[PDB]
């Protein structure tokens, strides 16, 4: 008589929280989404082990379209878990199924779990520091969205950070590189120039966020835009002015070049 | 050898995730601090007995003064635990510990869990179109600090959504309540009149996140500053202009009034 909405955390199956696995263990019927963001240290096997259950994992839409249809019958007799990477929550529209559970006369309960949108904390930038958050979405035919560069702009002139998610095409097996994502960037410059990214840009790099020893990289776009930063998913940050504090730990920690540690007031 | 941060995440000793408590379970020593943060779904016994080692609190003077001679020294030949509330590094002191790691020669690594800063996303409200956060502090004496309202301002003008953290005596375990950051918030604008929170500003409640029951409502001032949100810990959100898609979860599932439908979109 209920639905669980339990994230599975940023890296492996041990980035569930122990409320999410004791509760998912006792479910009837677990399943799973796995497009909204990349696991790059686990398996679907290693997460059912750990669970105890097996697990149905559904395509974006069988979610979207069908998700009253395929889950919630079963909510309204049986315990049912619906996991996801990460929080199920965050940067996902997965919110909106709560209210089909409501509609189906099904109870629903959100089980959180690490985020990649307070994971950044890693980078030393102040988390109370970034502002609007965006997304950089691969370009396809002669579309190629440019929002994500407005939104630096203007956090950056409120001297806020600014935290782009990657683009990321689950079933065709893409993950969108922070490399890419400088390019891509580089281009809406062209177009745009408003200053806002350029190859003298400082920018922080987070890739594989949750595991034991994560990429954490700042520099100069010129330098770090054909750096190798590992297996995805990455991040990209473009920070806003630093305070000496954030200075100081890019460069002792994410290797940043020793000059940004002189901040101009 | 070895100096593990790790997050206790959001409410009780089971908001840990798996990977947090399994390496918990094998450090020689486990230190842990609860000074920028409380656990208020548990205690200190209950994590202990979760963790089953002996629990050293330390003090903020503990940590920000001493740091390198209570902890560090361990850690140098030992497998070392310091354990935080939500997600590591999420509060700007902790950043800096790792330095400090570092220059003793000491290695160290972040075990991330739940935020409060990305648990918001069970209010509905879209996590990319939260802008800067701030912290409510309670005045006091001649004292009256106000920098939070001018946060509300910045954000709600762009159309983003403001995070308030609520003051917090941790030592003491008072809590500030939703209701008491709403009378201080009206003061601040009875003082500077900039009609940015007023008994016609939409709020969002979000109290006890991590629990299984916590409470969200969302509403306008005049109705929601004498309400009862439940025992702590309060999280105050302004937000701005909604997106239809968040105006209708705030109805469905934060109890907020049809109104917002018009008014806040
Ligand atoms: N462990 C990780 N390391 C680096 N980036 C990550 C990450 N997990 C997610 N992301 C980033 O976020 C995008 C997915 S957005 C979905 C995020 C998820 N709900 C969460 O709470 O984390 C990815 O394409 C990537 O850019």
């Amino acid at each position: 008589m209920v639905l669980y909405f339990i994230g599975l955390g940023l890296y492996d199956e041990r980035d569930i929280t122990v409320k999410g696995l004791e509760i998912a263990k006792r479910c009837d019927y677990v399943f799973a989404e796995f497009y909204t963001s990349l696991m790059a240290g686990t398996t679907l096997g290693r997460i059912q082990k750990l669970i105890g259950k097996e697990i149905r994992v559904l395509s974006r839409e069988d979610v979207e379209l069908n998700f009253e249809n395929i889950v919630l019958p079963l909510a309204k007799e049986n315990d049912v878990a619906f996991l996801t990477p990460g929080d199920p929550l965050v940067a996902t529209t997965h919110a909106e199924l709560r209210i089909r559970a409501k509609r189906a006369g099904v109870e629903s309960y959100v089980i959180h779990a690490p985020s990649i949108y307070s994971a950044v904390g890693i980078t030393g930038l102040h988390i109370y520091k970034f502002g609007k958050s965006a997304t950089v979405a691969y370009p396809e035919g002669n579309w190629f969205p440019t929002s994500y560069y407005d939104v630096i702009k203007e956090n950056a002139e409120r001297g806020l950070h600014t935290l782009l998610f990657l683009d990321i095409k689950a079933e065709k097996r893409m993950y969108m590189t922070a490399n890419e994502a400088m390019e891509l960037l580089l281009k809406v410059e062209d177009m745009k120039k408003g200053g806002v990214f350029t190859d003298d840009t400082l920018v922080v790099v987070l890739a594989r966020a949750g595991s034991l020893n994560p990429t954490i990289r700042a520099g100069y776009v010129k330098d770090l835009i054909r750096e190798d930063f590992g297996d995805p998913p990455h991040i990209l940050i473009v920070p806003g002015k630093l305070h000496i504090v954030e200075a100081e730990y890019l460069v002792e920690i994410a290797g940043a070049p020793r000059e940004i540690l002189r901040v101009n007031v």
